[PDB]
């Protein structure tokens, strides 16, 4: 019974909650997709100078 | 005579009661098998955290 507890304290210590952990990989995934679009759009600057030339 | 009396004796001491082990018999396995099925109903948990991934 006592090892039963202690094993318990300590997976109450450091496990993890994954139902959070799926919402969280869900939006830093879409986040990441939208940063390499905006990474994409800011390299396109300065493209316009050549036509002044 | 007296030994009749001594057999007795140590029969009322260390005799059992077999119509209440019936009775007790019959809790006891209708209690394991509840506790089979409750074991069996614990082991599923956490089973459904596979669909959010």
């Amino acid at each position: 019974k006592l090892q039963d507890s202690l094993d318990a304290g300590v997976g109450n210590l450091v496990d993890a909650d994954l139902a959070k952990e799926s919402a969280k990989l869900q939006s830093l995934q879409t986040k990441q997709q939208l940063g390499v679009q905006a990474l994409s759009i800011a390299n396109q600057s300065s493209s316009s100078i050549l036509s002044l030339f």
